Protein backbone atom coordinates (compact mmCIF):
# COMPACT_ATOMS: atom_id res chain seq x y z
CA UNK A 1 0.00 0.00 0.00
CA UNK A 2 2.37 2.72 1.22
CA UNK A 3 5.24 0.49 0.08
CA UNK A 4 3.57 0.40 -3.34
CA UNK A 5 2.97 4.16 -3.41
CA UNK A 6 6.59 4.83 -2.45
CA UNK A 7 8.00 2.22 -4.83
CA UNK A 8 5.84 3.57 -7.66
CA UNK A 9 6.90 7.15 -6.89
CA UNK A 10 10.57 6.19 -7.06
CA UNK A 11 10.37 3.97 -10.14
CA UNK A 12 8.08 6.33 -12.08
CA UNK A 13 10.40 9.30 -11.52
CA UNK A 14 13.62 7.46 -12.40
CA UNK A 15 12.15 6.10 -15.64
CA UNK A 16 10.70 9.48 -16.65
CA UNK A 17 13.97 11.27 -15.86
CA UNK A 18 16.01 8.63 -17.70
CA UNK A 19 13.82 8.87 -20.81
CA UNK A 20 13.45 12.67 -20.98
CA UNK A 21 16.64 13.88 -19.30
CA UNK A 22 14.55 16.37 -17.30
CA UNK A 23 14.26 16.23 -13.52
CA UNK A 24 10.73 16.28 -12.10
CA UNK A 25 10.91 18.91 -9.35
CA UNK A 26 7.24 18.66 -8.39
CA UNK A 27 6.89 17.78 -4.70
CA UNK A 28 7.28 14.28 -3.29
CA UNK A 29 4.79 12.14 -1.42
CA UNK A 30 4.58 11.76 2.34
CA UNK A 31 8.03 10.12 2.51
CA UNK A 32 10.02 12.69 0.57
CA UNK A 33 13.38 12.13 2.26
CA UNK A 34 13.50 8.37 1.66
CA UNK A 35 12.31 8.68 -1.95
CA UNK A 36 14.82 11.43 -2.75
CA UNK A 37 17.67 9.34 -1.34
CA UNK A 38 16.47 6.29 -3.29
CA UNK A 39 16.34 8.32 -6.51
CA UNK A 40 19.88 9.62 -5.93
CA UNK A 41 21.02 6.03 -5.38
CA UNK A 42 19.40 4.90 -8.64
CA UNK A 43 21.11 7.74 -10.51
CA UNK A 44 24.43 6.18 -9.46
CA UNK A 45 23.92 2.42 -9.55
CA UNK A 46 21.10 2.20 -12.10
CA UNK A 47 22.96 4.21 -14.73
CA UNK A 48 26.00 1.98 -14.31
CA UNK A 49 23.97 -1.19 -14.88
CA UNK A 50 22.64 0.20 -18.17
CA UNK A 51 26.16 1.13 -19.30
CA UNK A 52 27.64 -2.29 -18.52
CA UNK A 53 24.75 -4.41 -19.84
CA UNK A 54 23.66 -2.29 -22.82
CA UNK A 55 24.16 -5.17 -25.28
CA UNK A 56 22.19 -7.66 -23.18
CA UNK A 57 19.47 -5.06 -22.54
CA UNK A 58 19.22 -4.49 -26.30
CA UNK A 59 18.87 -8.21 -26.95
CA UNK A 60 16.19 -8.67 -24.29
CA UNK A 61 14.20 -5.65 -25.51
CA UNK A 62 14.48 -7.01 -29.06
CA UNK A 63 13.20 -10.37 -27.80
CA UNK A 64 10.28 -8.83 -25.87
CA UNK A 65 9.10 -6.57 -28.74
CA UNK A 66 7.87 -3.73 -26.53
CA UNK A 67 6.06 -1.07 -28.55
CA UNK A 68 2.66 -0.31 -27.00
CA UNK A 69 0.68 -0.25 -23.75
CA UNK A 70 -0.19 -3.95 -24.00
CA UNK A 71 3.46 -4.96 -24.37
CA UNK A 72 4.21 -2.46 -21.60
CA UNK A 73 1.65 -4.13 -19.31
CA UNK A 74 3.50 -7.46 -19.45
CA UNK A 75 7.03 -7.48 -18.00
CA UNK A 76 7.24 -11.15 -17.24
CA UNK A 77 10.23 -12.97 -18.82
CA UNK A 78 12.42 -10.20 -17.38
CA UNK A 79 11.07 -11.42 -14.04
CA UNK A 80 12.06 -14.91 -15.14
CA UNK A 81 15.56 -13.82 -16.14
CA UNK A 82 16.44 -11.53 -13.24
CA UNK A 83 15.11 -14.12 -10.76
CA UNK A 84 15.64 -17.42 -12.59
CA UNK A 85 17.27 -19.01 -9.54
CA UNK A 86 14.61 -17.36 -7.35
CA UNK A 87 17.15 -15.48 -5.22
CA UNK A 88 16.36 -11.89 -4.22
CA UNK A 89 18.81 -9.08 -3.47
CA UNK A 90 19.11 -5.34 -4.03
CA UNK A 91 21.43 -5.80 -7.02
CA UNK A 92 18.81 -7.82 -8.90
CA UNK A 93 16.08 -5.34 -7.99
CA UNK A 94 18.28 -2.53 -9.33
CA UNK A 95 18.88 -4.49 -12.54
CA UNK A 96 15.13 -4.85 -13.07
CA UNK A 97 14.59 -1.11 -12.58
CA UNK A 98 17.59 -0.34 -14.80
CA UNK A 99 16.08 -2.36 -17.65
CA UNK A 100 12.83 -0.46 -17.10
CA UNK A 101 14.75 2.77 -17.58
CA UNK A 102 16.29 1.25 -20.71
CA UNK A 103 12.83 0.45 -22.09
CA UNK A 104 11.54 3.91 -21.15
CA UNK A 105 14.33 5.47 -23.21
CA UNK A 106 13.27 3.35 -26.20
CA UNK A 107 9.61 4.32 -25.74
CA UNK A 108 10.68 7.97 -25.98
CA UNK A 109 12.59 7.12 -29.17
CA UNK A 110 9.55 5.63 -30.93
CA UNK A 111 7.28 8.45 -29.67
CA UNK A 112 5.48 6.31 -27.08
CA UNK A 113 6.25 8.44 -24.02
CA UNK A 114 2.72 7.88 -22.70
CA UNK A 115 3.64 4.22 -22.13
CA UNK A 116 6.38 5.13 -19.63
CA UNK A 117 3.91 5.51 -16.77
CA UNK A 118 2.23 2.09 -17.30
CA UNK A 119 5.75 0.66 -17.58
CA UNK A 120 6.53 1.94 -14.08
CA UNK A 121 3.28 0.50 -12.71
CA UNK A 122 3.79 -3.03 -14.04
CA UNK A 123 7.42 -3.07 -12.85
CA UNK A 124 6.35 -1.74 -9.45
CA UNK A 125 3.42 -4.17 -9.55
CA UNK A 126 5.41 -7.34 -10.21
CA UNK A 127 8.13 -6.15 -7.81
CA UNK A 128 5.86 -5.49 -4.83
CA UNK A 129 3.52 -8.46 -5.29
CA UNK A 130 6.40 -10.93 -5.65
CA UNK A 131 8.92 -9.49 -3.17
CA UNK A 132 6.73 -7.71 -0.59
CA UNK A 133 7.81 -9.99 2.25
CA UNK A 134 11.46 -9.55 1.34
CA UNK A 135 11.14 -5.77 0.89
CA UNK A 136 9.64 -5.28 4.36
CA UNK A 137 12.28 -7.36 6.16
CA UNK A 138 14.99 -5.25 4.48
CA UNK A 139 13.34 -2.04 5.77
CA UNK A 140 12.10 -1.05 2.32
CA UNK A 141 13.82 1.75 0.45
CA UNK A 142 15.85 2.92 3.44
CA UNK A 143 17.66 -0.41 3.40
CA UNK A 144 18.13 0.12 -0.33
CA UNK A 145 19.90 3.44 0.29
CA UNK A 146 21.96 2.13 3.22
CA UNK A 147 23.03 -0.93 1.19
CA UNK A 148 24.36 1.17 -1.71
CA UNK A 149 25.48 3.94 0.65
CA UNK A 150 29.19 4.32 -0.28
S1 LIG B 1 26.13 -5.81 -14.15
O1 LIG B 1 27.03 -6.93 -13.96
O2 LIG B 1 26.60 -4.44 -14.07
O3 LIG B 1 24.82 -5.96 -13.42
C1 LIG B 1 24.28 -7.25 -13.45
C2 LIG B 1 24.68 -8.21 -12.53
N1 LIG B 1 24.16 -9.45 -12.56
C3 LIG B 1 23.24 -9.80 -13.47
C4 LIG B 1 22.78 -8.88 -14.43
N2 LIG B 1 21.80 -9.34 -15.37
C5 LIG B 1 21.38 -8.71 -16.50
O4 LIG B 1 21.78 -7.62 -16.89
C6 LIG B 1 20.33 -9.42 -17.35
C7 LIG B 1 20.80 -9.55 -18.83
C8 LIG B 1 19.72 -8.96 -19.78
C9 LIG B 1 18.65 -8.48 -18.82
C10 LIG B 1 17.45 -7.84 -19.16
C11 LIG B 1 16.58 -7.46 -18.14
C12 LIG B 1 16.90 -7.70 -16.82
C13 LIG B 1 18.10 -8.33 -16.47
C14 LIG B 1 18.98 -8.72 -17.49
C15 LIG B 1 23.30 -7.60 -14.41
Amino acid sequence: DELYRQSLEIISRYLREQATGAKDTKPMGRSGATSRKALETLRRVGDGVQRNHETAFQGMLRKLDIKNEDDVKSLSRVMIHVFSDGVTNWGRIVTLISFGAFVAKHLKTINQESCIEPLAESITDVLVRTKRDWLVKQRGWDGFVEFFHV
